[PDB]
């Protein structure tokens, strides 16, 4: 029950932007022409589940921004649960790295804050 190429868990449908790169900005708006958001994670069952989609060698997207002074608030505004986060070690590191990617390293995947401006990939999510 998700369009073709999403793939679905539980209440969403997720789309993985691999297809092209694009800043933060451009990648929300792409997620938005498809009536989508960059994905807001509530569980390491989502985390799980987004990273088992998702290449080693990229970067992806998600919707998290540092509102400021290290504040991570979701794009969707739903509240940020410090019991579901999963900052790679060391991360996030700089003041000046405001959005957030999903990245692999040796320790595994994990979220790592990044300049807005870098072309990254992106997932996109939307309720079914
Ligand atoms: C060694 O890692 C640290 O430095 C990286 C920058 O390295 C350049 O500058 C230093 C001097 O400060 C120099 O010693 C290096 O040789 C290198 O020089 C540059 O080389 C490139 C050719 O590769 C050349 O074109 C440049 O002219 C030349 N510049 C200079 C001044 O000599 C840094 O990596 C940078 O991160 C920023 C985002 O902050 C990104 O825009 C840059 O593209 C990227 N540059 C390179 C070369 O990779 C490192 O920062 C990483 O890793 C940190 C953890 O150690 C993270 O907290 C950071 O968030 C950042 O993560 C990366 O973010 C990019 C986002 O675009 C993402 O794609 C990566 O997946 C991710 N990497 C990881 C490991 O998470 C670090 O400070
Ligand atoms: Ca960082």
């Amino acid at each position: 029950s998700c369009p073709k190429d999403w793939k679905p868990f539980v209440s969403h449908c997720y789309f993985i932007l691999n297809d092209s790169k694009a800043s933060w900005n451009e990648s929300e708006e792409k997620c938005s022409h498809m009536g989508a958001h960059l994905v807001v994670i509530h569980s390491q069952a989502e985390q799980d589940f987004i990273t088992s989609n998702l290449n080693t060698s990229a970067g992806y997207f998600i919707g998290l921004l540092d509102a400021g002074q290290r504040q991570w608030r979701w794009i969707d505004q739903t509240p940020y649960n410090k019991s579901a986060t999963f900052w790679h070690k060391g991360e996030p590191n700089q003041d000046w790295e405001r959005c957030v990617i999903i990245n692999h390293k040796t320790t595994g995947w994990g979220w790592n804050d990044i300049p807005c401006k870098d072309e990254h990939n992106s997932v996109c999510q939307v309720k079914k």
